[PDB]
């Protein structure tokens, strides 16, 4: 390339003011909104050096008709009329230029439309709003290639670990052409650096064209070429098929520029100066204060009715970890704390669980949750909605082009897309207020699934930022699904933050300027993942690696997770504690995975310091990247080594909830991935001071040692993978209220002991003992008399209905029994052997081997009694119990709950007389049925289901069955055929067919096909050597038939005492009639429903005997 020439400038015609601080002088155009150059401590930038006199409005050219006011010293007004017949436009907008001591504040102030426009309202003719405002072609900072060390930096978006989304560019003549946008943006010299913010919402397309708040371009000016930053085109007055959205959907256009000398001590200025002055300008993600404390994630999840983890469970689990940590802060994100759990009724985001204690439990959960500093989000959804919602209704539906349904996602039911952009047209606000009215205050996060991957149409920059303003008005932070969604407004990324999702392609953001910015206020990140490569090679600032324990994807493993927490979280959180300094890169290395061999440049070197002046130092080993030291780091705090290698002793000065700890609590955690001693040295204010050290468990704090100080340095030489805390002074545990609101003390055996229950018989016969999975169960085995175990069930309300469970899985055929007094009354329920194994994914005792009872198996399954409280509520007891047997029972989460159901001879309590469930006040679950085999550990495909007329009834979309059969509720599989296997059964515990005694069994049932499930009758446990079953195939219910049918049949119980009846999935294809694809799965073709079951015990005479 030849040097560059562009003409030059003449001024003549031109009229400039200055406006100043004390520190800053900014030369401006009294024609137009331009500032031409900037002064800072003898120093120069230039501005828009070059007159353009002209914006855009809604993507015309226009002159605008300007008119100037100097206000006062710092600041100047222009006002701007707009006008172009042929293309309707007709309006005024007002500026300010304004002069903050380093910063220049560009906003427009004022915006008239002087075309009738009423937000909410028919405009007949879009064209006729002001839509869009675009001041490209006036960059409000530059830097010339005639000055000193001019370059340029810029962030774009990238989610890929072996592409920066960053460019650093020297400012030459000649050089190459530049017209691109960017989400950061920084010009300097070597004199001076600055950056600039914008509130636009401008994208000029996906992947790194989305963000681009600001453009940079090249523009040569005679002999010199000048990069600038512009701000990107501001939008305002928009509408959806000619319905203008609300009000709080125009935003007036804000810009800033903010200029520094050297701002970390390094003597060099460059774009790291600049990022740290953009602090003071840019905006911050409303709720990202207490990012930084959050060290703890995890979701807790509740899925098809069964009610994994009621809001009072999720207290304990919370309370565990809080010993187990020592305190640290937690997120928990409630994945089904709404409708029937994860995926059902969408949209109706008051609606929240009642199977899981209502709002009345999260409301305790959320209030209980704040002293172990636990912040609880909700997982909800903004693109899709089923039947059942209240909010489906065909005008919120998406339609394609064709006018088909724009289908969504199909598990327990099938959905539809609903169209995001005429939702937000429509009421979508109104229900976050909804939810705010009825949860009340004290939730952290709404976490939007799916939202940013246009299921819903658009959901780009100004979408989301729409979408996070709703939700931020309420009083809560935004959370998202991918590393690219919700840039500007986003404080979690659950893609960034579980490295497992997606592979090294569709991780966080992978840009060093945007992390040395905002690594303190989100988990947005690259953490460590090896095999993605790149950035992801054990980044310096670690970043957050999210594991859970409460069901999601089937995740149970409890110490698996707290170890993760300290291999990863309390390192990149400790960072987050402090702001980014200095960040200084290797030189480039080659790597190869995923199928390339690339070069990628890794930081070396970053730096941080907070308000009191501490700064901290990592330090990469090795930039060698074959080498071990490669992914090991030091981490020195104000010189003192906290970090190195594999093992680190860390100080942690804040509480659960962030605040600053007494002096008296201050203390280290020590962490190491490997065996060996280490040795570490004090600060001053500990080398004198006497040390105790203590292991951390989900016990709290034990093993307490006091440690030998010698000259000033300890060393400790401790188990791997295992936390331990260190104070000055000995620490106790508190008393942690196990399971408080739920009537009981420590339901799920957390607390260590049993001294709390009464025990009856031989103490030494029941034990708390470890699952497979480490879960704390109570087992009583090997016992020669009655062992039983007896607490109070406290708190209770008077003459009110409950019911009350515990997990049972009995290895022994002795009885294992759940006894309720209520003082006046005795209700009791047993099991003998059990024998239906545990299929419930998302429940903490299913089946799968690592989070098995014992022998790789588990057949944990509710056990239940239902009970009426009197009068007096002072002796109300509780009993488990198990008769003489060499096996041992497993019992495990003793839940206590309001229920109205009516399932014994028409009365609530356990008893006697006609068994009938109608489903309409079914505890959890589907009971007496328990979910079998069928589609193995899964989030299982069968649900109550939700009456919504007409949408979940025939007719509706051509739907040939009805979801539910009478009142509200039915039991629902969903496209479960041909499988040759088991859907459901009951069991003995649940409803039990009497030995020598005959029952009739009768129910009503929608069958979308003929003989795709039968009803079948079995006795013990099923196999798929295949076991014996009495098979009765039902045929279609629609066909010949306006409503479902009536079955019904003889069942004698077995000898064995172990009979059982249920729905199996047959080997015969199903018949879509010619449909296919959404319309098959929503039209019923191959769906059971169930309702109305009873089971009566009679005698066979005259013709039932026939
Ligand atoms: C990871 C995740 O959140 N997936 C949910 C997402 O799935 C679509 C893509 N595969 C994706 O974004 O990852 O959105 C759908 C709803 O449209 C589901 O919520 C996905 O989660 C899945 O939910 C089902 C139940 O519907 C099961 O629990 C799966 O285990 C779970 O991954
Ligand atoms: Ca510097
Ligand atoms: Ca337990
Ligand atoms: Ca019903
Ligand atoms: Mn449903």
């Amino acid at each position: 390339m030849e040097k560059e020439t562009g003409p030059e400038v003449d001024d003549s015609k031109v009229t400039y003011d200055t406006i100043q601080s004390k520190v800053l002088k900014a030369v401006i155009d009294q024609a137009f909104p331009r500032v031409k150059e900037y002064s800072l401590n003898g120093h120069t930038l230039p501005g828009q050096v070059q007159q353009f006199n002209q914006v855009f409005i809604n993507n015309h050219r226009i002159t605008p008709e300007v008119t100037y006011k100097k206000i006062n010293e710092t600041t100047a007004e222009y006002l701007m009329k707009l006008r172009d017949d042929a293309h309707l436009i007709n309006a005024e907008m007002t500026v300010r230029l304004q002069v903050v001591d380093n910063q220049l504040h560009f906003d427009v102030t004022k915006i008239v439309n002087h075309n009738q426009v009423t937000p909410g309202q028919k405009i007949d003719d879009e064209s006729k709003l002001l839509s869009s405002i675009s001041f490209l072609g006036n960059a409000l900072v530059s830097v010339s290639s005639d000055q000193t060390g001019a370059k340029f930096d810029g962030a774009t978006m990238s989610n890929n670990t072996h592409v920066s989304g960053d460019d650093h560019i020297d400012v030459t003549n000649p050089m190459k052409d530049l017209a691109k946008g960017y989400m950061y943006g920084f010009v300097s010299t070597d004199k001076l650096a600055a950056g600039v913010w914008s509130n636009s919402q401008n994208s000029y397309g996906g992947g790194s064209n989305d963000w681009t708040r600001l453009t940079a371009y090249k523009e040569t000016v005679g002999n010199a070429n000048y990069v600038g930053i512009h701000s990107s085109e501001w939008q305002w007055e928009k509408a959806y098929k000619g319905i203008v959205f609300p009000e709080y959907t125009k935003e007036l256009p804000s810009a800033k520029v903010v200029i520094t000398e050297d701002a970390n001590a390094d003597k060099n200025v460059d774009w790291q100066d600049g990022a740290i002055a953009y602090r003071s300008i840019m905006n911050n993600p409303q709720g990202w204060e207490k990012v930084k404390d959050i060290t703890a994630y995890r979701i807790a999840m509740n899925f098809g009715s069964q009610a994994q983890n009621p809001f009072l469970m999720t207290l304990d689990g919370i309370k565990k970890i809080n010993l187990h940590t020592d305190g640290l802060g937690q997120g928990v994100l409630l994945k089904g704390y709404g409708s029937e759990g994860h995926d059902s009724g969408h949209l109706n985001y008051a609606d929240i669980g009642k199977r899981i204690g209502g709002v009345e439990d999260f409301k305790t959960l959320i209030e209980k949750a704040k002293k172990y500093g636990a912040h609880l989000g909700i997982h909800v959804n903004a693109s899709e909605t089923y039947p059942e919602s209240k909010y489906f209704n065909e005008k919120i539906l998406r339609k394609n082009p064709d006018g088909s349904y724009s289908y969504g996602w199909n598990w327990l039911d099938q959905g539809i897309n609903i169209d995001a952009a005429y939702d937000l047209a429509h009421g979508r606000l109104a229900r976050w207020e909804d939810l705010k009215k009825k949860l009340g205050d004290g939730l952290d996060f709404i976490y939007v699934n799916v939202w940013g991957n246009g299921q819903s149409g658009d959901n780009g920059a100004w979408a989301t930022h729409v979408l996070a303003k709703e939700i931020n008005k309420q009083g809560w932070r935004f959370a998202i699904e991918w590393g690219h969604g919700g840039e500007y407004d986003s404080t979690f990324h659950h893609w960034a933050a579980d490295l497992t999702y997606g592979g090294y392609t569709n991780k966080g953001i992978n840009s060093a300027i945007t992390r040395f910015i905002r690594n303190h206020q989100k988990d947005a990140w690259v953490g460590d993942y090896r095999s993605y490569g790149g950035a992801a090679n054990y980044p310096l600032l670690g970043g957050y690696s999210m594991k859970d324990f409460e069901g999601w994807q089937g995740r149970s493993d409890y110490n698996g997770y707290v170890t993760n927490l300290f291999a990863h979280d309390v390192m990149t959180k400790y960072f987050q504690h402090f702001t980014v300094s200095k960040w200084e890169n290797g030189t480039p290395v080659t790597m190869t995975d995923n199928g390339s061999t690339y070069k990628w440049t890794p930081e070396m070197r970053v730096e941080l310091v907070d308000a009191d002046n501490n700064k901290v130092v990592v330090t990469r080993k090795s930039n060698d990247v074959n080498s071990p030291q490669y992914r090991e780091r030091t981490v020195t705090l104000n010189g003192r080594v906290i970090q190195d290698g594999s093992a680190y002793l860390t100080p942690w000065n804040w509480d659960a909830n962030g605040k600053k700890l007494s002096t008296d609590k201050e203390k280290m955690y020590y962490f190491n991935t490997q065996a060996g001693a280490t040795t570490w040295t004090l600060p001053s204010d500990w080398a004198k001071s006497k040390v105790y050290l203590y292991k951390l468990t989900d016990q709290g704090k034990t093993e307490e040692q006091e440690l030998t100080v010698k000259d000033g340095k300890i060393t400790l030489d401790l188990l791997a993978n295992q936390p331990y805390v260190l104070y000055r002074s000995k620490q106790t545990n508190p008393e942690m209220s196990w399971s408080e609101g739920m009537h009981i003390y420590d339901q799920g055996f957390n607390s260590g002991t049993l001294k709390h229950w009464t025990i009856s018989g031989d103490a030494s016969k029941a034990e708390i003992v470890k699952s497979q999975g480490a879960n704390d169960m109570l087992r009583i085995q090997g016992n020669k008399e009655k062992v039983s175990l007896t607490q109070k069930l406290t708190g209770l309300k008077p003459n009110t209905k409950y019911a009350v469970y515990v997990g049972v899985d009995n290895r022994s055929n002795a009885k294992a029994s759940i006894t309720v007094n209520t003082g006046e009354k005795e209700v009791t329920t047993y099991t003998n052997k059990s024998l239906a194994l545990n299929y419930v994914k998302a429940y903490a005792h299913n089946t799968r081997r690592n989070n098995a009872t014992v022998d790789d198996t588990s057949y944990f399954q509710n056990m239940y009694a239902f009970f009426t409280t009197g009068a007096d509520v002072s002796n109300v007891t509780l009993t488990l119990s198990r008769e003489a047997g060499d096996e041992a029972t497993y019992f495990d989460e003793i839940r206590t709950f309001e229920n109205n159901s009516s399932m014994y001879g028409d009365k609530h309590d356990t008893g006697k007389g006609t068994f009938k469930q109608d489903f309409e006040n079914v505890a959890q679950g589907i009971f007496p049925f328990v979910v079998g085999g069928v589609e193995g550990v899964e989030d299982n495909r069968t649900h109550l289901s939700e009456k919504h007329d007409p949408y979940t009834q025939r007719g509706w979309n051509g739907k040939k069955v009805d979801d539910v059969i009478e009142g509200n509720w039915s039991l629902k599989t969903n496209g479960l055929v041909s499988r040759r296997n088991l859907v459901y059964q009951t069991i003995p515990q649940n409803f039990r067919f009497e030995a020598g005694k005959t029952y009739r069994v009768t129910f009503e049932y929608e069958a979308g096909s003929d003989n795709t499930y039968a009803f079948v009758v079995g006795k013990g446990e099923f196999q798929s050597q295949a076991s014996n079953l009495e098979m009765h195939e039902l045929p279609n219910t629609w066909t010949d038939s306006k409503k479902a049918k009536k079955a019904t049949f003889l069942v004698t119980g077995a000898e064995t005492g172990d009979t059982w009846v249920g729905i199996y999935s047959t080997g015969n294809a199903s018949n879509t009639r010619g449909d296919s694809g959404g319309n098959a799965n929503f039209r019923g073709y191959n769906d059971f429903m169930m309702d109305n079951l009873q089971i009566e015990e009679i005698t066979l005479t005259g013709k039932m005997l026939t």
